[PDB]
């Protein structure tokens, strides 16, 4: 009622492996937005309840804008937010990011900033990547999709790292920073073996063709996680613009 009453859908953003995220736009205001709908069993979820109680709180223009969450009669829950205009980092990743070196770089430092904000708060994404990386129209991250099932208080598999901790969002940022500094990976072969190689126990390995990344990425990929950055403490570290 309140979603069909006060909303029309304009396309299907993405379908997510509990329920889809529908661009729309709002009657009154006339503004788009996402809109993750989930289908709920009351009394199981709980987490759920709790992750959205805990992600309302943040705010960062690094993180997806939160509007709204309301639940309609046995079914459905409902999550308004921000449609960022310029899709994900995935598609800017796929599109030739590994060219614009000035460009590359400042996106890196926002993901950052938000990790940053995020770790602060005493929480954790875990579920980080391209895909869960959105752009507005501006051009500026809005980190986004932390999952809702999923504890985000810090007490797919290529971004999993191999181990609660701060550090696993950093490891994932290595394989996605490595993938916004490369040039967009045809084939899913391509995609899957090169970042295997960057995942190797003693030290990872990395394609024949940059120097800067290089340096960075090794750091953030480090396997024992205590020699893994903090975001600010990266943020710090001279290998760094603008
Ligand atoms: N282009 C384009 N594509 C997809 C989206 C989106 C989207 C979206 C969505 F529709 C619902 C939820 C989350 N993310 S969430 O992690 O579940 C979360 C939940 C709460 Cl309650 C609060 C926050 C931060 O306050 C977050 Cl991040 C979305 F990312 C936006 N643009």
């Amino acid at each position: 009622s309140r979603y069909f009453i006060e909303f029309e859908e304009l396309q299907l953003l993405g379908k997510g492996a509990f329920g889809a995220v529908i661009k729309v736009q709002n009657k009154l205001d006339g503004c788009c937005y996402a809109v993750k709908r989930i289908p709920i069993n009351p009394a199981s979820f709980r987490r759920i309840k709790g992750e959205v109680t805990l992600l309302s709180r943040l705010h960062h223009e690094n993180i997806v804008r939160y509007y709204n969450a309301w639940i309609e009669n046995v079914h459905y829950l409902y999550i308004q937010m921000e449609y960022c205009e310029a899709s994900t980092l995935r598609d800017t990743i796929d599109q030739g990011l590994y060219r614009d070196t000035v460009r590359l770089w400042r996106l890196f430092r926002e993901i950052l900033d938000g990790l940053a904000y995020i770790h602060e708060k005493g929480m954790i994404h875990r579920n980080l990547k391209p895909v869960n990386i959105f752009l507005d129209s501006d051009d500026h991250v809005k980190i986004g999709d932390f999952g809702l099932a999923t504890d985000h208080l810090a007490f797919e598999a290529l971004y999993v790292s191999p181990e609660y901790n701060q550090k696993v969002d950093l490891f994932s940022l290595g394989i996605i920073f490595f993938e916004m500094s490369y040039h967009p990976m045809v084939t899913a072969s391509e995609r899957i073996f090169v970042l295997n190689q960057l995942r190797d126990p003693t030290s990872p390995k990395f394609p024949e063709d940059h120097a800067k990344q290089k340096s960075v990425i090794s750091w953030l990929l480090n396997h024992d996680p205590a020699k893994r950055p903090t975001a600010t403490e990266l943020l710090k570290s001279e290998l760094l613009p603008p």
